[PDB]
Parts: C-alpha cells; structure tokens; sequence
C-alpha cells in the first residue's frame, strides 16, 4: 500500500501540473481570440 | 495509508476529469480561432 501511495501521489502531482499549464494555455488562447475578434 | 489512498484517488480522478474538460475546451476554441483566422 505504501508503494501504491507513492505512485498515486506522483501521478496526482503530474496531473495537477498539467492542469495548471493547460489553464494558463486556455487563458492565453482566449486572450488571443478576444484580441483577434475585434477585426 | 488506506484513507490517504482513498482521498488521493478522489481528488486525482477529479483532476483528470477537469483536465479532459479543459482539453476539449482548448480543442474547440482553437478550432473556432482557426476558422475565424482562415478568412
């Protein structure tokens, strides 16, 4: 169960980092879309 | 350790669910941006 918990924490950290990066990417993409939609 | 694994799996699977929703949101907004920029 300890061996289970360590890899569970590792994948959780990886997923959280990926989610944060994708949230930043979403913010940038929607900012560019809003800027381009003016024309 | 069992309790730790339980709530770890809980918020982990919540994280991948949110990540998948964010992935599809990025895909659709990118498609919309490409469609607008095509013309």
């Amino acid at each position: 169960i300890e061996s289970d918990l360590e890899r569970a924490e590792e994948r959780a950290e990886l997923s959280e980092g990926k989610c944060a990066e994708l949230e930043e990417e979403l913010k940038t993409v929607t900012n560019n879309l809003k800027s381009l939609e003016a024309q």
